[PDB]
């Protein structure tokens, strides 16, 4: 009802005039090459199955406006080996996005950690002026993640004044999510700071400012990771998680009635470990944090990549088709909102992010929450919720 | 191969990212014509499942003088004619595309300008749209490459022009294009024959008219309708001219020993299959097309076949889709849209001659005529 599927190219069909144009625009990627999990080299693929082409693959039809969702014809790990070459197959999709009607295209994933947070794009296309404007939109995923801060304390049971509440992973998102978690809502018992040895500095820094700068009275810990997070983490009972590294926390080991927050993509556990734990033993709560719930429900058009539409065929495999139509990622709805509410300036860098209260207070205004508790496919069932509530809350 | 390049990605993405640049101009063409015996599916399955009912954009033309989109309707021929509704309804969706990249005009190629009340049914539904490419159906081009198809297979058969008994096949829009424009720019032939269809008898007399009272043809002009097949009286000339909508209507195997054929027609007024086989075994007719041009430099053409439906000479372009680069190039070379007069045929005529274009070297579809059995019959046949 809510979800379509469209055989015909969305490019085709909008230079025909049988769809309007858009919006805005959110690139994404088509994770990560593992050569033991394809037939086929990474220049192969790249080359013969994306045919080094973006691709316009999604429409989100919000009450706000429509977004076009386009893949780069990459993977992470190419975006991180030549910024050059990532820089320009951007490049070449921020124009495919303009002649679709694009405004404002948010970079979605590690795009930013890749990009120098977009300032490498910026810079390359200063002396052009028939481009959409690009965002980061990491203060309206910092956004969410408050959100989902405050929706898995609720389902939880518990306030966040009385948590143990555990950073790992204090990049561009991590530090837009600590200065508005503190801002908005009740102020923890305990911080911890977790991030890499090379990062000892700059965490001391963020302990400095949440005594002097964001008022933070609880205790401060830091805790540096190596090839895993250090077993202090697991001290914590509610955990805030945004790396660019999969699987350095250890779902098995964190103790019962732990909330686990995380925006990393790929997550920073095992997503499979997870669900397996919480239906054997439903004693922890888990979600994405970078996900919004429209107040209306949203219309999305899919075309997929013929290839992928024959080998990814599986009649189950149209869970797309029943995904919840009330669901929109932030980043991706951060250049909606751009374009909607002109102080809602789009991000290139690492920003000041003391903004992120205003993207929290449209969203709130608008009616907006935090996506029910989910990670990637599987949703929490909601009396598997309420059991843990009965058990673990306060 | 150094002229024509085979992309096996979508003109249209590598466009939209900036890998292509824009055109200057385009050409609307169809999927010919449906045969149920030769093809395995069916036209429904054809056009819903391999056309998508989407223009495509399958070709590139690189000239000297600007870009051409070749861009192919989702219909076949017949299609046309029988819904000029949904014709012009895929036309203008077409336009849409053709105006993202680039083209400032668009030629309506073969039979789509007599499928359309010559573009006029187009220009209706667009209305006061202000965002579409402008059309034309490129018609005076086209009759200038006919007229110098016409000097060419005279110069090459050795025949001298005045001397002819010239009999036109079909009399519409290119074939009024034609006439007026041969008696003004070549030497008058002896006897002219005015061959269309029964019912256009008073259009045809209304021609003979303007022939001795407007053209000042002083030579012996002589009418002879069609019921279905061409009458008996066209095969006693030894020029032919044709511009049918109707193929086949002209036997090759009754044509006189030295008759000369220029045909614009698509598909073709006579057998092209029979044409060949007699005259490698004869050697005794010369034809050709008549709307392809011969650029005086090789043109890169760029193709993107379409999936489940997957030897030019580099030099050859039809008068036709070049007729929409022309316009976008001379500002006085104005589109046409409709049953347009004459006179300004002879800026098209001048204007090829400037930038050293003639016609096609002598072919007929696929098949090139070998320039040894031309000088056989300047022997047997030539004046
Ligand atoms: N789905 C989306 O559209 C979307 C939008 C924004 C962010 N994200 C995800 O959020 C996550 C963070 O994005 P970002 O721009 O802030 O990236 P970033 O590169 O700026 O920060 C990542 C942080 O993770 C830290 N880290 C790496 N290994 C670690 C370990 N073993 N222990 C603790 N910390 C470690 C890094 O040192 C770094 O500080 C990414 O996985 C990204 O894909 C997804
Ligand atoms: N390849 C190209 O891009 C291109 C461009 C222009 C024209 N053409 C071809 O030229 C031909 C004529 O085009 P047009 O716009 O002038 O079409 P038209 O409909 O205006 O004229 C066709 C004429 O042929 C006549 N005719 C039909 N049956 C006949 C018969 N049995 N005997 C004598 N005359 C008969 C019709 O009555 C009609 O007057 C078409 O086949 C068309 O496809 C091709």
């Amino acid at each position: 009802e809510y979800v379509q599927f469209e055989s015909r190219s969305l490019l085709s069909l909008f230079t025909v005039g049988k769809i309007p144009p858009v919006d805005a625009a959110a690139l994404c990627y088509w994770g990560e090459y593992d050569p033991e999990m394809f037939d086929w080299s990474r220049d192969y693929m790249i080359e013969n199955i994306f045919e080094n082409l973006p691709f316009w693959t999604m429409i989100k039809q919000t009450n706000w406006g429509r977004i076009a969702i386009i893949a780069l014809p990459r993977f992470v790990s190419d975006l991180y080996s030549n910024q050059d070459d990532a820089v320009q197959v951007i490049i070449e999709a921020l124009e495919m996005a303009g002649i679709i009607g694009a405004k404002f295209v948010s970079l979605t994933g590690l795009i930013p950690s890749a990009t120098d947070y977009g300032l490498a794009i910026t810079k390359a296309v200063a002396n052009r002026e028939d481009l959409p404007k690009i965002t980061t939109g990491h203060r309206t995923t910092g956004a969410a993640v408050v959100l989902t801060i405050k929706k898995i304390c609720e389902q939880g049971g518990r306030d966040l004044s009385t948590e143990k509440v555990g950073f790992i992973g204090l990049g561009s998102v991590g530090m837009n999510v600590l200065p508005l978690m503190l801002k908005c809502l009740p102020h923890p018992q305990e911080i911890t700071l977790c991030d890499v040895y090379s990062k000892l500095e700059f965490l001391e820094n963020i302990e400095q400012n949440l005594v002097h700068k964001f008022g933070f009275k609880g205790k401060i810990k830091l805790a540096l990771s190596k090839t895993t997070v250090p077993q202090e983490i697991y001290d914590s009972t509610l955990i805030v998680g945004a790396t660019n590294v999969a699987n350095v926390l250890d779902i098995m080991q964190v103790k019962p009635g732990t909330l686990i927050v995380d925006d990393s993509g790929p997550h920073c556990f095992s997503v499979e470990q997870a669900i397996k734990r919480f239906q054997e033993r439903e004693d922890i709560l888990f979600s994405e944090g970078g996900m919004l719930r429209s107040p209306f429900p949203i219309k999305t058009t899919v075309h997929l990549l013929p290839s992928v539409e024959k080998i990814m065929n599986n009649a189950q495999k149209e869970a797309v088709f029943n995904s919840n139509p009330f669901n929109i990622m932030g980043c991706a709805f951060s250049a909606l909102l751009s374009s909607q509410f002109e102080q809602l300036e789009p991000t290139v860098g690492i920003c000041d992010g003391e903004q992120s209260e205003l993207h929290y207070q449209i969203l709130q205004e608008l009616e907006f929450e935090a996506g029910d508790l989910h990670c990637e496919h599987y949703v929490l069932p909601a009396k598997s919720i309420a059991n843990f509530r009965q058990r673990f809350g306060k």
